[PDB]
């Protein structure tokens, strides 16, 4: 399912910075409970850049074991080596995901062509179906419209978590390609205006902890009950904001740990441990969302 | 050698994309003849990126190994995974190259504790000298001066590759360290003015293709002949801007092979080939700097 409100979730882990199954249980049972629509496991915020191969596989099988068919799960593959990439889909094939979220390569800033030709291969080795990343910030480089055209046209790259915060992006992206073709926020503080554009759901980091109001929301918008959507958007704006008030996924582990959904908020070097100023931030916005 | 020109070497590869050891050797003679004061091997320019690292490890020894004591070879050992960036440095440990250049985490967007946490880790499990390098366009973070500072403090971090273009950061940073502390500039069209400011070299994409011109302008210029050392920048200028027409190292691949330098301007997806307009580019920047 690539619509509405889709976690990006969080990969917890024990005081050595090792997966904790127990807490992911928690997570999993927490989102088939609250409707979210799938999982994403291991994205940015599920600590990709920080696994190696073997745990990013583990944690992904691990995903699905526990979700047991109750939810859809989504591989995050994304690499900045067309080789590499192509390599890690190969691991997921049959495995049970139902599809791979895919961001731009990082650092190496290739150009249009070069993300053409990156995306169009890995689309090329597999049956899974591709959504696409875009994340400017992050990875120093932007797919623009144009290119999301071109790559609509393979079979199977269906979609795009779209990142930029830009909204004019929605309909730029949405008249170049089929309707078929899903279009998905990538940023919590600007997604419900995405949805409003013509967006039909979320990649979610705020899903992480409001998972229900966020469910909630995303059905509304697709609806087209905005008014009543943003009841909603507006006691979690906070969260949307304030989840970044230092790097992803620093606060919303801590905000995890606090609500109780996972055991500890340990996270990886070059992640660091939340500020007692973040600490303080963040329940507030926690606060606000009615969620403590 | 840490001061003067020099090269971030690019790793020439044979049609398939695997190291060129004939053209990897005729590069390292011209740097030599040159007087290229050093040589990064497999940082950006040298396609990091699109290695594994064995890969990468195999083409640091075979520069080491055909430098044969000729010229000092430093090691890009950067990762956005802290553990990773220890295991690929401790690959190098009691090697022969002289010191590691190592990228801020790219993609993960740590914070400025995050940042100083990552490299006082990495400088704490090797005694090679290190250089830290930020490069804000490719990683989506920012080393500000005051981190750049608390890490000058640690034995073994000895200078910074500078390439935000930004020139303020010179003597931001100079302030704050001590007078051995080395600044590189990382970026070509401003070097001169970057070693004008009191910079004492640059790790230089140009110098791939310009070596003996770099060198005597690096020279020139640590002489305090800034006049004359100008005149050698405005010849080099238009491959200073032209050799990023196209994402690096696209252009000057090309460029090395138009000069005979390499067999193949072969990379690896997602780089692709130069366009036939980017040729026409470099080449009358080339000719502008009578190389052609
Ligand atoms: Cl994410
Ligand atoms: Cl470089
Ligand atoms: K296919
Ligand atoms: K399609
Ligand atoms: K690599
Ligand atoms: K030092």
């Amino acid at each position: 399912m690539f619509t509405g409100s889709i976690v990006a979730i969080v990969t917890p882990m024990d005081e050595k910075g090792n997966v904790c199954r127990a807490s992911l249980k928690k997570l999993i049972d927490y989102h088939v409970a609250s409707g979210t629509s799938a999982i994403v496991s291991v994205g940015t915020t599920g600590e990709s850049a920080t696994l190696n191969h073997d745990e990013h596989a583990d944690v992904v099988m691990m995903t699905l074991d526990l979700a047991d068919g109750r939810i859809p799960v989504i591989a995050g593959t994304g690499a900045n080596a067309t080789a590499e990439a192509i390599s890690l889909t190969q691991r997921f094939n049959d495995s049970g995901i139902v599809g791979c979220l895919t961001v731009t390569p990082y650092y190496n800033r290739p150009s249009q062509e070069g993300l053409y030709q990156h995306f169009k291969a890995i689309a090329e080795h597999t049956d899974l179906p591709q959504i696409l990343y875009n994340v400017p910030s992050r990875t120093g480089c932007d797919l623009l419209p144009e290119t999301v055209g071109r790559l609509a046209k393979v079979k199977n790259i269906i979609g795009i978590r779209e990142a930029t915060g830009n909204l004019t992006r929605v309909n730029q992206i949405k008249e170049l390609v089929s309707d078929d073709f899903v279009l998905l926020s990538g940023d919590d503080a600007s997604a419900l205006d995405f949805m409003q554009l013509g967006g039909h759901g979320v990649i979610s980091v705020t899903a992480n902890v409001a998972a229900r109001d966020m469910a909630q929301m995303c059905k509304l918008a697709a609806e087209g009950h905005f008014a009543e959507a943003r009841v909603i958007n507006q006691r979690l704006m906070p969260l949307h904001n304030k989840l970044f008030v230092e790097p992803n996924p620093i606060p919303v582990k801590w905000a995890c740990k606090e609500l109780g959904l996972v055991a500890t908020d340990t996270l990886r070097l070059p992640m660091t441990p939340i500020t007692d100023s973040g600490r303080e931030t963040v329940r507030a916005a926690l606060k606000h969302a009615g969620l403590l």
